[PDB]
């Protein structure tokens, strides 16, 4: 089997992308935020505390015949950025682009955190890292990919991610027409639960390339690319005005500015940054200073090749016996 699925960016800066899922019977669509940096499905529910929803599409078990609720089962999750969300879990039959797991676990909030609340259009997230991350307890609980993985045509799924424009996910297949050149693959270490890799290095601009292993996640629910210190300063070093704000939270530079291209390696392939996807726009509304898409990582204690590094991309997360990620320009 394959699912082939649009995602579409949900605001003007592509802060984050979501994409429609069919869950229950008959089917109660909600569009989710598929998250390659986490391995729970979660989603607003009938249970979610009433002043936590806020336009969101709720998913109603009560309302499917395939949902059953799994006996016992709690979850709570914490993200990167804060945000949090917790409740019980049911089964149900969930698909995504034509493709269907059966028995997926459907994790009902009970409670969300302000960030979910004031964002009406995410109903809920969809996890994509390894299964060993998923918070179900105390019988933790698979991915839709992990579910799928055994019916797909090819054990993979790829993240084409648009540039202030919808893009596609795919699963189980290929689509050798939606990039330039080859993939390149590279290595990936499932110790952490999720898809890590190493950079080869980088480069600013026309800059010469620097040859630096840089460990990281690919992460498509995180919006940002974050680096190294150095990395990061090296860039924002060639955008006059730029400068790091801890007042603000991070670098931010003058809006009349144009951007240099940011280069990271894969291999020895190459996948550029255009200097336009790395501009978030305004820090607050009609302000000029602007705020950067390279942050750095040097508090996170990980990097994260996130939305701006993966849209410059069609990326293969190949979940053989041995996980490897793949790269290429499109």
């Amino acid at each position: 089997s394959t699912g082939s699925a649009t995602t579409t960016p949900i605001d003007s800066l592509d802060d984050a992308y979501i994409t429609p899922v069919q869950i229950g019977t008959p089917a109660q669509t909600l569009n989710l935020d598929f998250d390659t940096g986490s391995s729970d499905l979660w989603v607003f529910s009938s249970e979610t505390t009433a002043s936590e929803v806020d336009g969101q599409t709720i998913y109603t078990p009560s309302k499917s015949t395939t949902a059953k609720l799994l006996s016992g089962a709690t979850w709570s999750i914490s993200y990167g950025d804060g945000s949090s969300s917790s409740g019980d879990v049911y089964t149900d039959t969930v698909s995504v682009g034509g493709l269907t797991v059966t028995g997926q676990a459907v994790e009902s909030a009970k409670k969300v955190s302000s960030s979910f609340t004031e964002d009406s259009t995410i109903d809920g997230l969809l996890g994509l890292a390894f299964s060993t991350l998923n918070t179900v307890s105390p019988t933790q609980q698979k991915t839709f990919f992990d579910n799928a993985k055994a019916s797909l045509d090819s054990p993979v799924f790829t993240a084409d991610l648009g540039y202030h424009a919808p893009g596609t996910y795919n699963f189980g297949f290929i689509d050798t027409t939606a990039y330039t050149g080859s993939i390149t693959y590279t290595a990936v270490s499932t110790k952490q639960g999720f898809w890590e890799w190493t950079s080869t290095g980088y480069a600013v601009g026309s800059g010469t390339f620097k040859s630096t292993s840089i460990d990281g996640i690919a992460d498509t629910g995180t919006t940002l690319l974050y680096l190294p210190a150095t990395v990061v300063s090296a860039y924002w070093a060639q955008v006059s005005g730029a400068k790091s704000s801890s007042s603000v939270g991070g670098y931010v530079f003058p809006c009349s500015a144009t951007l240099p291209s940011f280069t990271f390696g894969v291999g020895s392939a190459r996948i550029v940054i255009p200097g336009d996807y790395i501009d978030f726009g305004p820090i607050s509304t009609g302000s000029s200073s602007c705020f950067g898409g390279i942050q750095s990582s040097a508090g996170i204690g990980i990097n994260i090749f996130g939305d701006v590094a993966l849209k410059a991309a069609f990326v293969v997360f190949n979940g053989a016996t041995t996980p490897t990620l793949g790269f290429a320009s499109k």
